[PDB]
């Protein structure tokens, strides 16, 4: 009998129009524990480097965490992976809401697609029943849109559906896929998806989800709520709003956008504006928010509302979370309002909010410059937001301009030329980052920008702060009741840590302790990712209600499998490696892993080599960043080294 | 987690050499138990009809019993399966020893050969470690023989070896699979293997293999031993020695063979010699046996030694059980002395000792009465025990007249022609039967002739009395402590049931008692070959320590799953079921499930179609032996409906 997971997978070929239900291997639970640990597994043995992202033999594979369907609190993610055509490396990408939850409680643990569909279809599962649809009559309907059309279609209004909008059908490089507040947004994972002219997954589940040792687990689960109580009565002292509790970033509860307007850059990363957070600005802010805001909701089963669902004069209701909601302001010189308009149309669409604003800003900046000319954008208007709008049309049909842009920003430049690649400044492995243009080297950060498997700073930061306290006594605070820490010596590090002076950065922490720093928060985030926990409740804020010391807790009474805090750090070493040795078949090197060159105005050279060259030795990789045969072998990846020695990756 | 199975098989593409782990699905195990039953299912939805016996995509299943590798006695059998090339049905074929539970413990269920090797190969496993080796310094190496060189080898001594001889790797039709006293002997699986270009499987096995509920398994095990005690201190009242007690057929340890030399034909299933069995005779037989069995020997885990090591002088040793002790001594008319040495011979070619017999003998009255002729046997020597040792090299190695004859009595007849046809009087289903032509119809086995899919009478009887007793006072005793039965109707069956008069054959038992007879017989045997329980201590013989009502206790105590009489029945009779429906999908009618002509001289054309016509119905079948839509569904088995109904096999409505 199998506990937490279903023990189940469907695997889907779309062009021979096949569906078989597999059961699951209980040793690769053992060794990868679920989600995208299993997602890896099953990508590094079904897709070899010579596979190309719009490839039939390309995977997409949607995956429900190991302990969703659970009780566990705020435990609901999705993750999808796949091959990214951005940037032709892994792509996995998480999804909150209520989908995941339902495909377990349908009695499965992953969809595999493979193949393309010549004709638009969508998958509806209900428990037993599976079947492909045709979708033709959805062709170009929005994400949301066409779950409505199809839960009243099937007559399921208890139905979850993940979608794609027609950026997704278009093949626009970083195309989201939707599903009511929750979105798989970054690396193109929509674009695999219509690319196997896949338009929607619909599920719906009434089985039981059983978990191991059930006392126990209802047991910590209580555990989980007592403390989110605690912990919601306790912000974390002198630190903005946005980031003092629990959950993803608070931005639809809090007016107060001060950290973010004045701090990170706005157009394509380039302007930075100091004093732009006036009492002006921050009561237009406030009206344009309180009006538009219907209603704070949560995912499954988890009380932090993080969401919103977002109404604006004239326009269809959408849902919310995040950073999206100043993305495209920013990158547009724009205000609130305006931000809240465009959005509704990019998700719609089911564009990743994070790399579409900065493409936009990309090409006007190219246009200003007259490396693009005004011909290239007929019939262009000329106020400022409706620029936005005409352009957003363009990407989301590949429209003449608009196919070069739906590429994203390093193949736009690329295919473009004329010093266009010039501009496209804030990637890192082709990958659009976070619009942060700052002064200082930072040692942590810097590590977590060249390493992060998903190319994105806000999804491996989190459990250590951003900046220290000025005053020794606020950390000796802070460090009281910080029972997440694995060893003491980060309550250590916080306690020498201080914003100014000789124990200030970028030389303290010492590189050492950067790397258990980021070696730690890197973790918390796998182990997410793997149980399908929402980092909003663990790896993401500080001070969370799951750690390292109650997951192993976690999985023994879930899944009813033997773990523990050594076992468990092991099992995420064992993953991350795994996604690690997947780019590194695909052609990463050590050479891809650095930041933008502009990401700091105060650069040590030596002192990056140094940090760079100390993390690799603790993942137990080489210089090039390889996982050593040796790190293979005692991770249980022998196989791994076996054919990085076959393919002349590493040399015996 | 699973327990008593490993939850692992083993996939082999013999034509790239992949080699790969894969975990089972536990809705097999709850539907069709192990063993035999999933190895159907594996048939079922990888091989269609369209597929040859020697195309490549034929499988080739080495299967583990479910219970197999516990501590349970005598369960340890191994199950091979796959498509026949002889009768172009599904072949399954049982061999003990210590195989199975060998595999077990290095962590499979089952290991599934598809394709074909180019080269001579064998495969080798030890827990992990799987890797197929060459073997083409083996070729043409008999199957004992070819073991010991691999052990050694390989330095694993302790290995367990699997292999065909000479007569597997020239798809010689009857050809063998061999493993220390152990044979998966009929239907051919030894040719599908050389066909694959495989010479053996060697496995060792180290690791724990576990079940759910340990006190109580024990305790069943505990039992089961307590029984066979009891039970060996008390054989079947005014039996036959070889029948009266547990176990295999005794004919290792029991010398008076006065009811087969006496009842069985002799050569070609020819003659029967009603007076044989003189006392010059039996002095002579015993002493033969006397100085050439060495040791009475067991299988893994079982008191009951059945076996023995055989050595005749001059020769290498060999071992035998069972009934090939006579059948190479009666198809040659010939004496004990020379039946066991031919019979090392065969072994080590690996060869069927029921059907080379009867097609060496079936040769030479083709040559007798002239349809084959002394230019089809160049170089035949004068002595009759001669010419036998001559036609086995022929045979094996495929060579001139040996060529027709490795592909069977029926296939032999068809292309040798000029009425041939008429001296293949034996088969059933291009299958030979044992040597039994008797005079009178004998209902329950006239059924089990017909449905069998083993297609080996001696496969499928067992629990009832293959005869009446004389006195009443003797069935009453019989009955008293038979607590083996499923229901009590069987007691009073046997209580009626007399030699001569108005209660005797072929009129009583009534049309419908032999039907739940030959359900519950049939019904037993699926059970042990699911399981991988050796007959001799269940199905076989009377009054076994395993039986319907503590069946279920085992595979509840040791898999860890749920189970019941009703449940078990159930699913013997859904995996029964699905056999059927693949030798059906592969042509099989009604019109094939007939007996030979003369295999008994008083017949009933009238009672033998209503005792078919009944027994259809009991299983849920056709008038055409095709089990219905109706029975299909109800049996968890609607998937093999639709294909069914998609075929054309069975019409909507
Ligand atoms: C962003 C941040 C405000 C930057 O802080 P700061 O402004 O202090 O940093 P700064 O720009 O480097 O330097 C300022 C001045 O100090 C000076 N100086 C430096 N070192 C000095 C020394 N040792 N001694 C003396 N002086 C030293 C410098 O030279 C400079 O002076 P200048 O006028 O001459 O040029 C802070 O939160 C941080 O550190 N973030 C971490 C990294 C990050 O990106 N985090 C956010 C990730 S996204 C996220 O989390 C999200 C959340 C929600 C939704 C979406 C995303
Ligand atoms: C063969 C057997 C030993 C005795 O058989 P019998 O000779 O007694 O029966 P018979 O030959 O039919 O008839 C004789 C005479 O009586 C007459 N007559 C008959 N009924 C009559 C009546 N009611 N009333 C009046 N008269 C009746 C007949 O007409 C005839 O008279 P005739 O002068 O005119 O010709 C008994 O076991 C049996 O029949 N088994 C059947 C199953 C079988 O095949 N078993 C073995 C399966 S393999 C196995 O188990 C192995 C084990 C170990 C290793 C390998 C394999
Ligand atoms: N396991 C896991 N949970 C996660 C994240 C993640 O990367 N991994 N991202 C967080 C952040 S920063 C946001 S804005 C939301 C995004 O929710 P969504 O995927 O439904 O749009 O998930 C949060 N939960
Ligand atoms: N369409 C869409 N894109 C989005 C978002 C969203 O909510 N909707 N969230 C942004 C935020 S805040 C984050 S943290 C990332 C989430 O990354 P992921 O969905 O690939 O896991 O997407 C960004 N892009
Ligand atoms: N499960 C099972 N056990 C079985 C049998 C069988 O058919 N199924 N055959 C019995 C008979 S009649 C004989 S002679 C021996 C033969 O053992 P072997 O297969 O190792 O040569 O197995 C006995 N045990
Ligand atoms: N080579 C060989 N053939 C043999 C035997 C044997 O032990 N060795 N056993 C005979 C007996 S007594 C029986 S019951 C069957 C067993 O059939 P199976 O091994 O195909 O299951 O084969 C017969 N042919
Ligand atoms: S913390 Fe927020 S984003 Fe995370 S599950 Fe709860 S409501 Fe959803
Ligand atoms: S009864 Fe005989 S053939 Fe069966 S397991 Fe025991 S020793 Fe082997
Ligand atoms: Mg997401
Ligand atoms: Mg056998
Ligand atoms: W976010
Ligand atoms: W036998």
């Amino acid at each position: 009998m199998r506990y937490a997971e279903t023990g189940y997978v469907l695997e889907v070929d779309l062009t021979k129009g096949s569906i078989e239900r597999v059961a699951t291997d209980p040793r690769d639970t053992e060794l990868y524990l679920g989600g995208l640990g299993t997602n890896a597994k099953i990508l590094w043995d079904r897709v070899p480097p010579e596979v190309e992202p719009f490839s039939p033999e390309n995977l997409l594979i949607f995956a429900a965490g190991l302990l969703c369907g659970t009780p566990a609190t705020g435990c609901n993610r999705t993750i999808v992976s796949t091959v990214s055509p951005q940037t032709k490396l892994m792509a996995f990408s998480m999804m909150g809401g209520f989908w995941a939850p339902e495909l377990k409680y349908a009695g499965y643990d992953k969809i595999i697609f493979r193949g393309k569909s010549p004709e638009l279809v969508y998958l509806y599962i209900n428990n037993d029943k599976v079947e492909i649809r045709d979708a033709s009559h959805l062709k170009g309907k929005g994400a949301i849109e066409t779950a409505e059309i199809i839960k009243k279609e099937l007559n399921e209004p208890r139905a979850q559906v993940a979608a794609i909008g027609k950026a997704g059908e278009n093949r626009v490089f970083y195309a989201s896929i939707e599903q009511g507040r929750s979105s798989a947004s970054r690396g193109g994972i929509g674009a695999v998806m219509g690319d196997k002219g896949l338009k929607a997954v619909v599920v719906r589940g009434t089985k039981d989800l059983c978990v191991a040792k059930p006392e126990e687990y209802i047991g910590l689960c209580n555990e989980v709520l007592d403390y989110i109580k605690h912990r919601e009565e306790n912000p974390i002292p002198d630190v903005m709003p946005i980031l003092a509790g629990l959950g993803s970033p608070q931005e639809m509860k809090v007016h107060d956008e001060k950290w973010h307007t004045e701090n990170f850059n706005w157009g394509n990363a380039r302007t930075r504006r100091k004093d732009f957070w006036t009492d002006e600005v921050s009561h237009a802010w406030e009206k344009t928010m309180d009006k538009a805001r219907t209603r704070l909701i949560s995912c499954y089963n988890c009380p932090m509302k993080c969401g919103a669902t977002i109404s604006m004069e004239g326009l269809p209701t959408y849902m919310m979370k995040c950073f999206t909601k100043l993305t495209y302001t920013m990158a547009a010189y724009s205000d609130l309002d305006f931000g809240l308009r465009i959005a509704q149309k990019a998700t719609e669409y089911g564009l990743d909010g994070f790399s579409a604003p900065q493409v936009m800003a990309f090409a006007f900046e190219l246009l200003e410059k007259g490396i693009l000319k005004d011909s290239d954008f007929p019939g262009l208007p000329e106020g400022n937001e409706e620029r936005f709008f005409y352009l957003l049309d363009k990407i989301v049909n590949r429209d003449g301009i608009g196919d070069i842009l739906a590429n994203g920003t390093y193949w736009a430049a690329q295919e473009i030329g004329n010093g266009a690649e010039d501009y496209a400044h804030n990637n890192i492995k082709k990958h659009e980052q976070l619009p942060l243009k700052l002064s200082m080297l930072n040692p942590i950060y810097y590590l977590m920008y060249c390493t992060g498997e998903k190319i994105n700073i806000t999804q491996i930061e989190g459990q250590f702060p951003q900046a220290p306290y000025p005053k020794l006594e606020q950390r000796e605070a802070f460090v009281e009741d910080w029972i997440q820490v694995p060893d003491e010596k980060f309550k250590k590090i916080f306690l020498e840590w201080e914003p100014r002076g000789e124990k200030s950065m970028p030389n303290f922490p010492t590189v050492d302790m950067c790397c258990d720093i980021v070696d730690w928060q890197e973790m918390m985030h796998y182990i997410d990712d793997a149980l399908g926990q929402c980092a909003g409740l663990s790896s993401f804020p500080l001070k969370p209600p799951y750690h390292i010391h109650n997951y192993p807790k976690f999985i023994a009474a879930g899944a009813g499998i033997e773990m523990d805090t050594e076992k468990l750090k092991k099992a995420a070493k064992r993953y991350r490696t795994l996604v690690r040795a997947f780019n590194i078949r695909r052609g990463m090197r050590r050479v891809d892993e650095q930041p933008p060159a502009n990401h700091w105005k105060n650069r040590f050279p030596e002192l990056e080599k140094e940090l760079l060259d100390s993390y690799y030795k603790l993942k137990g990789w080489n210089d090039d960043g390889i996982p050593t045969k040796e790190t293979l072998d005692d991770l249980g990846l022998g196989y791994v080294g076996d054919e990085f020695i076959k393919r002349g990756i590493l040399s015996a």
